[PDB]
């Protein structure tokens, strides 16, 4: 009639306790807890053996674990098939918990790390804090094929946060999404030599990363998000060496030396990421500071990039860096077949080194850019440049040895195509472009604020020599419009029916031009002879001019007209973009940097 | 040998009950519940004191709370460090629960609100229903710095859903993602005067908002998603006044008066949002109806917008509104250094007011647009317009007082650049554009279906006067092609070697043109003299013409040719875009709106 | 003084057991479990009646269910208002669980399916495995209006994964996000005849789908993501027949016959999806292999597509397929008012069939494309084509019967506009385009590597006959530049003031051209007469030429110059793109495919 103590305390004693359902308390045990196997959970007492017994019971009986205290442990723990919800694991700093086919939510991994060994693992709403192991979440030498969803976790205070080394059985599919990774000393997400993995997709999306500083650490530590296939680099190496079909989308990477990195990737997309590189972090690791660094990649797109560098522009403005690989220091594996678009990074610069050959196609597309320096090396079989707004262009087509990565390695004698449409090189009043070695068979160019010169690599080798006419103008008057630079081939049609054809691109300044005396520091010039408010002796802003003897130590000053003709103090006046250095005397001549030659028909 | 009642009912009595693990029931208590502290949970009985005792025990012993009933409470509850899973809190309407460093999942907050006071707070899969407080989730006067993940929650029936006021300690990082907010009477997500916050990122992403109607509420209530820095507005005010580096991405805002709002923002992106504004909601609050409203912002991008307004187009079609700020009613802080792209809103209109000066750069980019009215005021130092498809253009460059926000405030005498490439202004058969006060030093334009006129602000002030030749044509015949509008400077090259140069843009209609009598309502005209199927007397659709006396009260009818020459009833025939109003008699003349002048060479 | 067994085992017996809080164990029962109602949970014993009793108790008492074992069940179970966390349900293969207003997390549905009947249902972090029912998650004939969040679930081994049939009460809002669906035999996400649904939004986002193979299954089985309104198709059918305002964003669809499908959709966006179609799966179901298939849709955008087909290109390269609908085999419902952009699919092809009329507007925009074949049928009222990089163009404007879907059905006599800007048709050395029946009133074209011919549909019907001059060149020399194709109307301006006007587009090859003998397989030609390294007898790569008698069976060989003039073996040499077939003897002539005619002025 009464309850016996030894029956109530037995392993079936809970069956003696009724519940509102009409069932009993034994039927309510849908979980176990570590404390039932001897765990103290005070974060100090060594609970390793209790955790091991909990895992064995959970595995043996296929029952989930619930926990809420803090289990100090001091040697490796191996979990397989476990569902674990809640609690904190506290290691010695870098103590390992391995997982095969485990599902873990709401857990904190303090001063320890998880190593995934395979199966379908799922990690949601966990915290990985203060690991002193190489990585806080490691995939390495998996013993069975895996899939992974690693989402809505927070990671901080560690070295590497997420690290994969591709040796062993493959991860066939993985999603790394919506994680918050911050204040770390290695890489945030690094998937290294994983070319055999992710046949059914690698997606790294909407992760928020902040403060990645590997200063004092080893070589190449400190990347934000990195994905790497396997060398050797080379234009014709097998597809199987590359990591393929992956996507890096919607991530935010703040205060990191090299925010996004791919090497030996193929058929991938880097889409709509926001990056803030900083030269001041990860000092000594050898990484090129930038937002996106791609080495030896093929068949890829970069679409959508915002941000700027946190350091002063005098240290670096490099944001996009696309380069050849290197095998034992020798350039190899030019980037080919790629599309770069929607880079809204006006403070920051783009540096691309590519190539082109008769032995393989390389088609490049660059579109919808807003950047600082646009620097380019290499001459693809076809290259298009559309709606690029930049502050300067530094461009060599078939670059040679000493002119950038892989210079001199490949040439293309067959049909080579280029297009420039709707681009703008402008920094205030200055149009600053440099083009060379563009050995094209056809180059379409229209709508730009500059001309693109093309060149011939041996007589006859690019067909008949032609100059594209990119500018034509109508004037109501007959005199040649003064003070304005026109490219070679420009045609001016007059209302009278006369026509001017520019045979040497440049601007017209009369031989009778005279200016007033100038003093050091002056940024305006005034006419002492000609009517600068006439069309024939006009002065257009943006035109490059030379003021004899006004530069350093009586050299010639090359500058740009900053403001077109105006009258002040009863004198025709222009502003210049650079100050007088050496004073000049009354009735000095000004002239064009590039003096025009034209012929007039009728 | 038997179990004593007073031992079993003691605080350690559960240790007497064995479980299958070999442990005991005391070791299975990984949580507490409010009912253990006296809560009834019937949604009616006042459970405030029980909740307070639960929170104290959870804090004191660092133990999570589990709950599943409905706890009525009637005064403020303050939580710190709590993990709470499940249950409903029911207040009096606007009763407060404050949280510092709390983690809450699967909770319903009914007729109450949560105020975050700091720490790392995390809110997932909760419901915030029927709050009558100002906000359902409030961040205000935090006492410690915070981070927030507020994701996959549902909010409805309230006034403001999410509201931050920036006074107090800062939120260093926050993610507001994948929430569902609907049927509210204030703003859905409003982060106000938060310029000091979010140094490590503000991300508002993939939220779905529906039915925001603040009718009858106070001024500026009813914004969908709003972010605000601090005034005063001004082009040169310190960066520290602006909310910076944030992103508003992938959100859907349906049936809201002003879907997305930023003021005093800098270095931000508004990307891939879908918006359905409605003039009929939030009546009386003073908000400008639109999808995106930006005031006094700098260094920003709007990229990717879809949707349309739910009201009739006769009320409004305004979708994108980018404007100066106002300080005590005076315009201040022009939007500068911005990029607007990928707006696929063909029914809806864009209104932008900007500026340009010698004292600072302003570079604007507008690209890849599909809209209704394109309305623009202001003359940046550089502005590019590319692949804009619109139904009309309403454009003033250096707008003066009375021509829009900040008109007359700033001018730029230095080099001013503009580009129009590949744009289309078309509404059926009509090309409707208006441009004025474009005081540019250089304007590149190509590939448009209209010409852009530029102007001179004082003789000589923009260099030699030139007309860009945007159209050249070849004809196999010598006669000037009739009935088609050509801009000034157009060149026609004939197979014979003759050339025509258009010195006054317009179309050719012979002085001998005669039409048949017309009646009111007629939308075709027929020739009574000339062969409209000849090239010299041709009739091109899209050309603007004048029919003397055919308009209202015998005024001239200005219309557009809707269909080029065809024969019906044995007569040359064209269609017109507007009906005859006043009948016209046989042998009335038709003429161009803009009569051409050209010269012929040879 | 002692505990009585019958009191402890009663429904209030738990109140006798004290807990650390000072409360009792009865107050800790925040849930029930199925085992408390007789469930065995061994995956074999029939637990149907126990599950039913659990659901009744949970409903009656409004209490959540916790579970962790495996409940075999054998007939339908109906849940309403239930919160269920954990456990596995195992059916007979296709046993049904219906849900109204249910919330389910961490559940596995094995060999069974869930049918949603309405209310606010929420499904997170579940597994749907090995269903043999038609669908694993079904929405059909709902009895109350619903909303759905179906997110972070995994589904595999089934026929259809997610299926909606729109009969019954409507889903007003649904989010299907971040699911992982793989290895299935029906569609992954199919929402069929849902035009009345989703008034407040349908969002299908960030789902990862792999291996959809409906081989041997019924007609149209095997779509990845499909959304369908209701027929009949037609340009003027009511808006209420269409599914509207939905979005398909950020999804990945791998190894599926037709990855994304819409029919009878309006005002929708298909944005930033990654697709890998495969002709080898879903054999026999009648689906057109492609990444995006749209039928009879209006007012839509496709923006952002990457991927390629997994089969060999010789089977198919079709990636984007936009077509008319069909009513009982008759074409109906042309796609109108659409924007296609940012397709980075260089290996794969685009096929679009549209139309244009006087009775309705159709404005199309195609921009920023990188594709293989660009195939187009139809003549909209306005169409723009910008920055399209392709390997060939197959284009008919006003296509007739036998020239594609709906050929001959509609024509537009009113103003018809077209624009081609900045496009490139190039495959190595070949520019391969075909255009016909472009009956435009105005066509702006600039910056392309090809000319677009326009046509006249009756004398006078498109205004005066004009040829747009797309290319003008300057030469320092007077002789006509040889060996290079120039379109009709091209103007060459010489430094001397002479001018050449091309009256018949083509290339110049002198009548005195002679080549050395050739043998079968040869891919170079050598001069036996003229100096190919002169400008007048030059040889430009990309130019099409004819070698008499060198083709199959002594026919003429039409080929392309692959490499411009070079000297080897002391002979002027060019390479050709196709090998000699029939040998040719010494002093055979080579000529242009398209011989130029030009006139010289002066
Ligand atoms: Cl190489
Ligand atoms: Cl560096
Ligand atoms: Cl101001
Ligand atoms: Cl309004
Ligand atoms: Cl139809
Ligand atoms: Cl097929
Ligand atoms: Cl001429
Ligand atoms: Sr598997
Ligand atoms: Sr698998
Ligand atoms: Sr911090
Ligand atoms: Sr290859
Ligand atoms: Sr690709
Ligand atoms: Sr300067
Ligand atoms: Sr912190
Ligand atoms: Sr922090
Ligand atoms: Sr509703
Ligand atoms: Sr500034
Ligand atoms: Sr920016
Ligand atoms: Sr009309
Ligand atoms: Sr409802
Ligand atoms: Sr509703
Ligand atoms: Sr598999
Ligand atoms: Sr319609
Ligand atoms: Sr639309
Ligand atoms: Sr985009
Ligand atoms: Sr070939």
């Amino acid at each position: 009639s009464y309850v016996e103590k030894n029956l109530l305390s037995s392993t079936t004693g809970a069956a003696m306790v009724g519940l509102p359902s009409g069932g009993n308390l034994l039927q309510a045990q849908y979980f176990v807890t570590p404390e039932q196997f001897g765990a103290i959970g005070d974060g100090v007492t060594d609970d390793t053996q209790a955790i091991l017994k909990t895992i064995t019971f959970a595995n043996t009986n296929n029952i989930q674990v619930r926990a809420d205290k803090n289990y100090r442990f001091t040697s490796s723990i191996a979990m397989s098939g476990v569902r674990w919800y809640g609690g904190t694991f506290t290691g010695n700093g870098g103590t390992m918990i391995s997982t095969v086919s485990c599902w873990m939510e709401n857990v904190r991994f303090e001063k320890c790390y998880v190593k995934m060994l395979g199966g379908d693992c799922r990690f949601y709403r966990n915290i990985f804090s203060n690991a002193t192991s190489t990585a806080a979440f490691l995939m390495q030498a998996m013993t069975s094929e895996g899939t992974l969803d690693f989402s809505y976790n927070e990671m901080y205070g560690c070295k590497y946060a997420i690290l994969q080394q591709g040796t062993g059985e493959v991860m066939t599919y993985g999603r790394y999404s919506n994680n918050y990774i911050h204040d770390i000393k290695g890489d945030a997400i690094e998937l290294n030599v994983v070319q055999k993995h992710y046949t059914e997709g690698l997606i790294i999306e909407n992760n928020h990363i902040a403060n990645v500083d590997a200063s004092g650490q080893g070589a190449n530590w400190g990347i934000g998000i990195g994905v790497a296939g396997s060398g050797p680099y080379g234009v014709d190496v097998p597809d199987s060496q590359y990591v393929r079909n992956f996507s890096i989308v919607g991530n935010r990477v703040y205060n990191c030396r090299q925010c996004l990195h791919v090497e030996m990737g193929k058929n991938f997309t880097i889409r709509d990421n926001e990056v803030y590189p900083n030269t001041a972090v990860s000092t000594g690791t050898g990484l090129t500071t930038c937002g996106v660094a791609l080495y030896g990649c093929q068949d890829f797109e970069v679409d959508g990039l915002t941000g700027y560098l946190l350091n002063d522009p005098s240290v670096s403005t490099r944001m996009v860096f696309i380069d050849w690989g290197v095998n034992n220091g020798r350039y190899a594996g030019p980037p080919i077949n790629f599309t770069i678009k929607n880079l809204d990074i006006p403070e920051s610069s783009i540096e691309i080194a590519t190539s082109g050959s008769d032995a393989w196609e390389n088609s490049t597309i660059v579109s919808n850019i807003n950047c600082n320096v646009f620097k380019w090396r290499g001459l693809p079989s076809s290259s298009t440049f559309n709606n690029i707004r930049c502050r300067s262009i530094d461009f060599i087509g078939q670059h040679g040895s000493g002119e950038g990565s892989g210079g001199g390695f490949y040439t293309r004698s067959q049909f080579t195509y280029m297009k420039w449409v709707g681009c703008t090189a402008l920094s205030g009043d200055e149009t600053t472009v440099s083009f060379a070695k563009i050995y094209t068979d056809r180059c379409d160019q229209v709508g730009n604020n500059f001309g693109v010169p093309t060149a011939v690599d041996g007589t006859g080798h690019r067909g008949p020599v032609l100059t594209t006419i990119s500018e034509q103008y109508f004037t109501a008057y007959d005199e040649f419009p003064g003070g304005r630079e026109f490219p070679t081939g420009t045609v001016i049609h007059c209302a009278s029916g006369k026509k001017h054809v520019v045979t040497v691109g440049g601007a017209f300044f009369s031989d009778n031009e005279k200016i007033k005396a100038t003093v050091t520091g002056q940024t305006y010039l005034q006419s002492n002879a000609l009517n600068w408010a006439s069309n024939g002796y006009a002065k257009a802003a943006g035109t490059k001019i030379v003021i004899p003897g006004a530069g350093a130590n009586g050299g010639d000053l090359v500058t740009t007209i900053a403001r077109a003709t105006y009258v002040t103090n009863s004198l025709y006046t222009i502003d210049i973009a650079d100050p007088i250095v050496t004073p000049t005397a009354e009735n000095t001549q000004i002239k064009a940097l590039n003096p025009v030659t034209f012929v007039t028909v009728n």
